[PDB]
Order: structure tokens, then C-alpha cells, then sequence
């Protein structure tokens, strides 16, 4: 008995797509400050793929979309059971891969760092079933867990395995990491308006929905969004002639821009303390 | 500020239901063999339960089982989405209770077990998805992993904590551990047989197929039960006399019968020498 | 390749519990006909088998999950299957009609069958498009449709039956019309007395004709057209107005006049005979 | 009543359709060799007319097809009720037809092959809804039956009707008749591919599957065709990929090949012994 | 040109078993304001017709297969017609009114119509789109769509009384009012002991506000609105989850209440009228 | 509380998309004859708007149509239940801008003419919801009431407000009215097949299917819109093909001219009289 095929299908699968590299651009930019070996490198690169796989995978059937970059999504191609049961085992396959990295204090790290992604899962999932709209700071305190997550995680294990001398600079890069992945909220959630079906809410919904509480129109059409299944593109544009009638949109602009100052200073400070 | 209420939620609310108990008293009844202090038998319990119920959380919605034991199944209450964040985050919530046991070979039992037990699930799955029958030999040896797992799992932790002496009483309880985990399995398909819809293979319908290659109504039955979603009160009953006029009942018993005397070997050749 | 998978629905058919009203009425004839053993079994597997097929046609057209208490033929091998076995069955009774050794019987056959999908035919349209048909028409229909497998036996014994027999076709001929719509009327009023894809029957056309401006009745039968079924409150509601119009007097009275026919008839045939 | 118009609907509704003649080329091209009189070709041309529809009827409702030609189908402007009771009733008329041909033997040729046709239907039935692979073989068989069946039924009455003579070339015909149905069928099956959505096996399907007792996304994706009752555009891509990554479509321009040498010679060997 | 299809659905609907709340209230005050039968009968003619009216539209606006154990209007007649019916019965309605020989009652007819669409209106809303109204909230719009009747009839009855009875307004208005509260915490209170379109209710409300973190409760109206309704094993649980909170207590509190005010509101009335 | 929010929802949507004040300019046209003061002519126009804000609120519903005029439908923005409440309150708000025009004629008026609008739909809903074909007069008559109901009331509301010495034109205007409302429903019934959905009979239509009984192709056709629900396109073309086949748009511009001609007469009489 050597068959071990309808268990790493669908992570074969997902790992065969194109990507963009994002984790792995993150672990060499950070690999300047923190001088590691290649090979821990690799590692590292390795655990960030395959948590971000799991991750899409888990997503792409909980928000049903059919297509994953154009390409057909994982669970139309093996099944929604198949593609959760790889999922978890892609858990055990990280888990040995930091078990392999020889250092006690990564356990600790991936394991509250994981606590910390699904806490965050936890809440948007309850957000987007219930139709309940956060506040700004609910929204912005979950994608520090549910996206910066990862960031953190590779960040501290990271700084754990580097040589020494760089210790103190933990907090400086984690704080560098939450900013980051707000960022890349806030970007993504700009860049899908201005370019769900599954009535998720959005930086730029939640400015509409609370400058304007006695907005009847935008509120009937998320309803009609969440018991129709989605939105048809007629019914689309007007949330948009919405957003842009309630200046959303240049609140997503101030948030990106005051992000991006920060993240400048922290790389400029980071900078002027290593060198 | 930090409560964790849709976290924990669907993990309380299946634990916070009847069980049987197997493994609490399989657990109990090993312990006798291997002398343990109340702390790890008690740590080593919380573990099983957590991993139970991690298992029968996910096979709800991978089965489509509106209810469970009478009342309304997790993902009923909650949602399939948050349901399975629960289950996934409980075995990472596992993942810290395995590292209290202060043993690294503990670790390695745990991620050879659930890749074992992964490896039965996902060709149960694969099976039920594509309508394909399996053998005889691949039926009984996918429930040796899916269903033994737990127990292979809970065996290999308790020796490897167990003080000192009793060292060589590794191969008999594994082998105790999948005798068991085999006869949990073909019960249960007995059971869920003389008294379907979601078209799962058991034993006595492996023989049915295997003994008769050219029954045409019971392989139309069983994919009008794939294609509609269930089967009706009438077709059951007609898949029930189908089963009967194959002997596949019987075929069931024996097999019952000799995993049972295996059983009552293996506990006989322990007691033996301990 | 052997007819596993042809073969399989008409067995299925074949082995579930049936009445036996085609073979019972190929016994009583034959007293008038004076057969031979062998060409009545002959005459018995050939109505079996059109039954059958009969019978698979109309499950699959009236979506009818049971029969006789029993999963249906489409609900066990599937509705494409069935549609072949069934056509198979058409292919398989005739190379039957052709070894009785008559040339007629093949022409009987064809008429006889041609008449049957002609009353077929009439009432498939109009059960889909909500028409209700008159009194002459339905009785039309009922009479090919039902009344057309006795016709073709009762011809078919004719041209086997041994010499003689000259007068004793056009007699016989009425009495199967009158039996084949005393059944239809019979089954009509058990059906309801006693489906659900709103099926005209005598009750239904004499309530819908009497009463002009009933428009609850016809807003139940659209609703059931629509929806797919009447559930049990609409169908006592629809039974409830069908007594208010005296339907089931109608239908009684009806099938009384038929048992006179059929009595004076069988009294005439036993004069002769 | 005596209208006989709502049996004769979809009968006159699939003859009025536009078609392309295979037959009455085949009828033609035969009586060079069997020279019988014209009326008699008529009748044959008009049964075989007469069983295509009938095929062709059943057919678009045993797939779900919407269209045929580009024009709707027969049983989406009358009903599958209806269409079901006229393409029955169509036996009975091509049998009427038969029997004017005045030979007993055509009575028998014609009971003989529709069992044949009718097996061949059988197996692709049970072989489409139970999701069972066929092998080459069981595939070729049966493509041979339902296929060449109605050219073996025609070139048999030729011969019986055919002005006496002529009598030893008949199994040359029928072997004939069975290759080029096979060649028709192969043919569609390619073309279909080049340029499924009900789960039908195909040659290449057959050797992709066969070839590769592995390739677990072909195979999910021809469940998930099952399950969603049709594929969408992205995935049968992926199937045309997987397809061409096993060369298949080569294996099928190979049989090809191979018929039409065999069509080629059978041809040459029946123009040597007449003339 | 000739009626039908438009008096068809109200005939059905006029044609059924009814209790007769509304036409037992105008003759228990018509013995404080003593009107002739004429006027009596037209009074509860209208009555009838805006009764009938709001159950035809009330049916729809809840997917209701069955009312009084017999089958809905709409499951006859179909919603379009059954709409068209019910926008004509107003007309009707306000053909009636005008035959009371008073233009203040049009007036009144009108400002109180208002009121009760308003009140459907927030109903509807908070139905659709799951939010959970106050106490406050939901006290309020129940004063004006199930106590909107009562009132409009009420305030009708005392502009045609005889002997202009002085005042007699506000006393019967509150009366009116306070019995249109109390007939729907009743109605709440039978639906519960003795929802599958998700609408709210005075236990429901009191469950969801004194327990902010029941995520179970949430859950299965959540569950309720997705697929459609409920099923027998989840409403179970859903009472189990009311009688935890003290919900059923907290109703027969507030029908307690409620009944003494009807009763301080009847004496007072009663002392001064005699 | 004052409220109003979720009852003046639906009817402030519907009165913001754009229109083309067909009825605002009908009742700019009487005012020539009779001469009327600006705020009673401010009113009437209205009354007229409201009233046919509610009408088209309604008919969307018993429709299923997701767009009007290319913008999405009310009772997708709403939901039906409060469309169909809002609807019903523009009844009751009619009633007091009516009520305001200082006659007690006109609320007599009023009801009267609502009396014979929902007699003309409640045929029409019962023609679409039973599959009736109704003759040609009862579809003019049907159409008499249900489209030409909103002129007569204004017109009727128009003379009655009027000064007493123009109030002898009444039945010309009245007659104009009918004319008026049965050409612009032939007119819609030409254009949308020019340019079944719903199964809805229109004038071409009852002709098609009078002047041949035997036609069996389009009340299948009819059949299968009123099944599954709508009519795909190619089902379509065979409509508008058996149409122009039966000689049903030659009907229809007939009947167009023959409207015209009576309206010429109309206004030709009614200049005649006055002036």
C-alpha cells in the first residue's frame, strides 16, 4: 500500500496555479535586516506557500466562486469534501515542516499565530452570514489577525531563527507586518469596486452604511444580494453610483495614503536602526 | 475585548452533547495494563474527546445529515463555513494539548496518526463521490485507518508515557487497536442496515455486488439514490431484499463473529503475560 | 452484449403482481371461440407484454413514483432505459402476431395499434395544455385508448378461431368498446371516491361544464397544473365541489347504463351462441 | 375521432428540418452495384428517412439537447409526452412501409436489426447514466450496433429486393456498412472534441482513462459533470488539455486512418467482382 | 364588464369560519354611545372588509399554505388576483364610508390608514432584513398596526354617536389601543406554547436583548431565514432557548399588565357612563 | 416617531426614474378646450403620476421583470412585500390630492373609474394565469379599461373642475379617451414583437392563433413559455415566423390605422364644436 493520491490532489492542484509571490518576495525583503542561511530560507519559503494554499483553498469553497485566476477553483474539480479534507492535512504537513526547523519557540509561534488567523476567520465569517455591519474598528482589528496573520507568523519565526544580535527588532517588524496586511486589505477591497457577489462587506459599505443610517436603498439591495445568491451588474452599478454619491471612495483614498505614510516611517526607522 | 464566541461555538455545542463513550472506556480499560497516573489519563481523555469531536463535526457536512443522536447537527445552527473553522482550529487546539504530555515522540505518534487517518478519509470520500465499489481487502483496510485511527493513536501515546516495565506490549494492542476499530465498523453497518441515502458503501453491500456482477436493479437503485439524493421508504426496502437474497446479512455475522474471537485472543494472550 | 440492460425493465414490469383482467377476458371468449390451448397462451403473452409496455409508457408520463405500492420501472433503471425497453417490447410482441400464422393478424395489429396512439395522443395534449375536452370527445378517447386492447385481441381470436364465426365480429367488437370504457369510467370514479398532475376524468368535465362560472375549481386545477400536485386540503376542496354539482351521481348513472349494455349484449351473444 | 394531428406533429416537425442525406447517398450509392427500380428506391430512402427521425427524436430527449440544426428541438415545442408517443408510433408507419415492399424476408431482416439497434442503445444508456468506463472493445461494439445498425438494415433489404442475380455480395456489403458506421461515429466523436456535456464516453475519453489509471482531475472533473448536469467553458478546456497532454487525439486520427484504408479496400474488392 | 376574477378571492375569503372580535367590539360600544342598527350594520360591514383585506394580504406577505385549516386565497386564485382583489376592497371601503353621511369620518378613515400601512410597513422591514427592533420599537408598531382597527372603528363610531356623548375619546381611544397590544402579545404568546417566515416576537425580543451572546439562538434564525423556515426538531430548540431566558414569565407579565389596565380602563368608563 | 421611511420608499424610487409624461401631456392637451387655473392643472397632474407610479409598481411585480427603462425594478430594491404596501398606500394617497379639489363629483368620479381598472386587470391577469385565449372583443374592451381607465378619469375629473359653460364635451372626450388608450396598447403589442415572456396575449397573437386552429407548433411553443417559464430566442423567432406567416402584423397596422382615423375624426369634431 503505497497510494496516497486523493489526499495531495487538490494541494497539487492549487500549488500548480500561477501566483504573484507575495510571502516569498516578504521572506527575502525581510531576509536583508536578518541575515539567515538559504536553506532555512527555503523552509521558511515553504511553510508560507503551503499555509497560503490551505488558506485559498478554504476560502475559494466558502465564498463559492467558481473560478480561481480564470483557471477553474479546487472544488470543482475534486468536490468540496475532498478539497476540506486536504485542507486539514495541510495543517499536519506544516506542522512538520516547523517541526523540522529545530527550535522550540517556533511551536509556540505558529500555534498562537494560528489561533489568531481563526479567531479573525471566525468573526468575518459571522459578519458575512448574519448581515451584521461592523464598526471601523471591529473591521480594522480583524484584518490585522485575518490577513497580517501570516506576516506575524513568518515575522517571529523569522526573527526566532536569525543569528542573534537581531532580537530587539521584533516588534518594530511586527508592527510593520499589521500595517502591511491592512494595507493590502484595504487595497484589495479598493481594487474590486473601482475595477461581492456574496454580500462581504468592505471598507468603503461600512462609511456608506454609517454616514447615511436612513439609507433605505443601498441597505434593500445587500438584502436582495444575500437572498438572491449575488447581485446582477444593473443592480451592481447603482451600489457604486451609491458609494460615490456617500464619498467612500476618497475614504478608501485617506486610508491608503496614511497607511502607506506609515509604512514608510517604519521602514525609514527600521533602516536607521540596523545598517 | 477577547471572548472567542464564534470560535468555540459550534465546538461547545457538540460537546455539549450525549455519547456513548468509547474511548473514555477504552482509554480506562488500557490503563489497567499500563499503570498510569489520574493527570494523564485525564489529559490523554480531553485529547480523544477533541479529536472525536473534530471527526464527527466534519463527516455532518460531508455526509448532509440534518440531524444528529435527534438533535439538529452543527452546521444547522451555525453554518458549514464556521463549522469547519472550528474544526480545523481544534486540531491546532489538540496540537497544544499533545505537547503538554512532555514527550517529543508524542508529537510524531499524533502526525503519523491523522496522516494515517487522513489518508482512510480521503479514500472514503473518494468512493462515495465517484460511485466506484471497492474490494473486499480495500473496504477493510481504508476502516482500519479511518475508524482504528483514533484507537492506534490513543495506544501509541499511552505506552509511550506508560512507567518503565511494560515496553514490549507495543504489536498486541496495536493489533488489539485495529481488531477493534474493524468490528466498530462492520457494527455499525449492520446496525445502520437491518434497521443509503447519502449512497455510503458498507460490507454486506460490497458482497451483494461482488457475489451478483449482473444484478441490474440493485446497481440502477443505488445510482438513482446518487443522482436523486435519497432513496425513498419503498426503494430501501428493496435494497434490503436485494441484501437478503445474496446472504450478505450472514456474510456479515461471520465476519462479526471471527473479528470477535480475534478480540477475545488478543485480550486472552495479554492477560497472559501481564 | 447480451439484453441485460433491454431486457432488464420488462422483467422488472413483468415480475411485480398484476390483476389479470386481459387474460381473464381472453378465457371467457374463448368459449365463444373455441381455441386451441396453444394459440390462447399465444394470445395471453402478447397482451402481457402490450400491458407492460403500457404500463412503463404511462408511469414515465404521469410521474408516478409508485405502482402497485412498488418503486416504478424509471425510478429503478431510469426514464431512457425505460423508453427502449419499452420500444422493444413494440419490436418484440409483433414477432409473436407474426408466428400465428396469419397474414390478417398483422393488419389488425397495425390498426388496432394506430387507433391506440391516436387516443394516446389526445390525451397527453390535453393534460398539458389544461383543456378540458367534452363529453363526446372524452368518451371518443376512452374508447380507442382503453377500449383498444380488447378490440385487437377480440379481432385477433376471430381471425384464429377455428371455421365458423362469421356474425361474431361486429357484436364483439361493441362489447370491448363498452368494456373498455366502463373501466375507464369505473377507474375514474375509484380514483377519486376512494392524480395529483390534474387529469381530466367524468366527474371533473361534467362539473366544469354544468357550472360555467366556478371559478375556484378552476383556479385549484391551474394551481395544481402550476405547482405540480394538489396537496390533501385542495384536494378536498376540489372533491367538496365536485359533490356540490352532483358529479358523482353523473358517473354512477353513467356507469349503470354501461352494465345495461354490457348486459344485453352478453345476453344477445349467448342467443346466437 | 379520425384527426390524426397531434401524432403526426413532431413526426412533420422533425422531417421539416434541414438534414444533410447520408442515407439517400448510401441508397444511391448502392443500387449502382444492385440496380433495383426507382419506386423501390423511393421506399427504402422513405424508411430510412422515417427511422432516422425517429432516432434523431429520442435521441434529443434522452440527451437534453435544446437545439438541433440551430432550431429548437421537437420535444421543446411539443413535449417529451408527446414526442415520446409519435416516435413510438413511427415503428408501427416504417413497418406499414415494410410490408409493401412484398418479400417476407424484409419482415425479418427488419425484426433482426432493430434488436441489434436497440442493444447498442441499451449499453450506451447504462454505460451514460452509471458512469462506467467502457473498454475499447465494449466501445467499438457497440458503435457498430447503434451506428451501422440502420446501414446494415438497408444494404440487407437492397439485396433481398435487388433483381435476383446478385446474391453472394452480401456479407461484402454488411462489412462494409459496419465500417463506415463505425467511421461516422468516430468522426463525430472528434470533430465534437476539436472544435461530453451530458457524460458521454468518446474514443479519446476512453484512452485518456485508460492510459492513465491516475489522473484523478479528469475524473473529478467528469463527476462534477455528472453532479452539475453539463460542464461549464474553463473546465471542458481543461478536459481538451488533458486530453492533448495524452495523445489522444492522434490515437483517434490513427482509427481513423485505419478505417478509411479498410473502406478504401473493401471498395476496390467489391468493384473487382462486378463491372 | 360583468365582475369575477376581481369578488371571486374576497367571496372566498368572506366565506370562511371567523371568530368575530371586531363585530363584538362595536356592540360592546355601541352600549356607551347607542347607535341605530343601521349605522351598527354598516359599521361592521366595513369592519369585515378591512379585516378580510389584511388577512388576503397578510397571507401573501407571509407564504401561508393554509389559513383556518383551509387553503389560503392565493393557493386558489393566485397572488396577482388576489392583490388586485385586496387594492379593491379599499376602493370599496371608501365607497362605503362615504354612505355614513359625514365628512369627518373620510377624514378619519384617511389618517388612520396612515397609521396602519406605517406600522406594516416597519413590520415588513425588520422582517426582510432581520434586524431586531426594541421593546419600545416593536410596542409601537403593534399599537398601530393591530390596534389600527379597533381605533379607526372606535373614532368612526363616536363622530356619528347620538347625543354627541362629550369626550368618551381619548378614554375609548386608549381602550382600543391598549386591546390591540394585548390581542397580539396573546397571539404571540399561543404561537409560541401552543417563526417559520421569521417574525419577530415579544419572547424572541426579550431573549435576544437579555442575552447579547447567544450565539445559538442567532444561529437558528439565521438558519430559519436561509432555508426557508424551520423544522420541528430546531423549534424545539428554539423554545428550550425562550424558556432559559425567563421569556414566557416576561410575557404573562405584560398580558397581566396589560389586562389591568383593560380593567381600570373599563371601570372608569363605566363610573361615569353607568 | 414620525416614520414614512420604509412607506415612501418604494413610491420615491419609482418616481425618479425617467419617463416620458405621456399622461402630463394628455392633460396639457384638454386644457386647451377647457380652460383650467395652473395649481388645478398642478394637481391633476399629480394625481396622475401617483396613480400611475402605483399601476407600474404593480404590474413589474406580476411580471417578474428585473430592469424598467435599463435601471433595476422596484421589488428588487424593496423586496415584494413592500412594494406591494406602498402600492396600496398610493390608493390612499390619491385619495386626499383628489379630496383637495374642493368637489364632491369627483370623488364620485374617482371610484367608478378604479372600479373599471381593476375589472380590466383582473380579466387580463386571468387570461395570463389560465391559458384562455380570449376573442378579439373581449380583448378590446379588456384594454378599454385596464389602459384607457386613466384618461377617462382625468378627462371626467378635467370637465368637472371645469368652468360649467365647456361641460357638453364629456362623451367626445370620453370617446377620445378610449380611442386614445386602445391605440397606445395595440402600439406596445406591435413594438415588443417588431423590435411571451410572462405568456402574455396581445393583439397579433389572438389573431395567430384564431385564424388557425390546427396550428399546433405555436400553442406548444405557448405551452413551453407558460412551463418553464419564458421564451428562449430561437423559440422565439418560431413565434414571430408563424406570425408573419399567418398574416398577423398586417392585422395589427391595420387596426393601428383605423384608430388613427378615428382619432383624426375626434379632434376634428371636437375643434368643430368649439373654437
Amino acid at each position: 500500500i503505497l497510494g496516497d493520491e486523493h489526499l495531495l490532489g487538490p494541494a497539487e492542484y492549487i500549488s500548480s496555479l500561477p501566483s504573484k509571490g507575495v510571502r516569498e518576495a516578504f521572506i527575502d525583503g525581510l531576509n536583508v535586516w536578518l541575515v539567515l542561511p538559504d536553506h532555512r530560507v527555503n523552509q521558511l519559503k515553504s511553510i508560507a506557500q503551503t499555509l497560503h494554499n490551505a488558506s485559498l483553498m478554504l476560502d475559494d469553497i466558502e465564498d463559492h466562486s467558481p473560478l480561481r485566476r480564470g483557471r477553474p477553483s479546487t472544488h470543482m474539480i475534486f468536490g468540496t469534501e475532498q478539497t476540506i479534507n486536504s485542507a486539514n492535512f495541510l495543517l499536519i504537513d506544516v506542522m512538520e515542516k516547523v517541526r523540522q526547523l529545530d527550535d522550540p519557540r517556533c511551536m509556540d509561534i505558529y500555534l498562537e499565530e494560528m489561533r489568531n488567523l481563526f479567531i479573525g476567520q471566525s468573526f468575518d465569517l459571522y459578519w458575512t452570514r448574519n448581515g451584521e455591519c461592523p464598526s471601523e474598528e471591529q473591521y480594522l482589528d480583524m484584518i490585522r489577525q485575518k490577513t497580517g496573520g501570516l506576516f506575524r507568523l513568518l515575522t517571529r519565526m523569522m526573527v526566532q531563527i536569525a543569528p542573534v544580535q537581531q532580537k530587539g527588532l521584533e516588534t518594530q517588524l511586527a508592527s510593520l507586518s499589521d500595517v502591511l496586511g491592512e494595507f493590502f486589505q484595504v487595497r484589495d477591497d479598493y481594487k474590486n469596486l473601482t475595477e461581492l457577489d456574496e454580500c462581504k462587506f468592505s471598507y468603503p459599505l461600512i462609511h456608506a452604511l454609517t454616514s447615511q443610517p436612513k439609507n433605505v436603498q443601498l441597505r434593500g439591495i445587500l438584502q436582495q444580494s444575500r437572498s438572491a445568491g449575488g447581485l446582477d451588474v444593473p443592480l451592481k452599478e447603482t451600489v457604486l453610483s451609491h458609494l460615490r454619491q456617500a464619498g467612500s471612495i476618497e475614504y478608501t483614498e485617506a486610508k491608503m495614503g496614511e497607511l502607506m505614510e506609515k509604512i514608510t516611517d517604519s521602514v525609514v526607522s527600521l533602516e536607521g536602526e540596523t545598517g
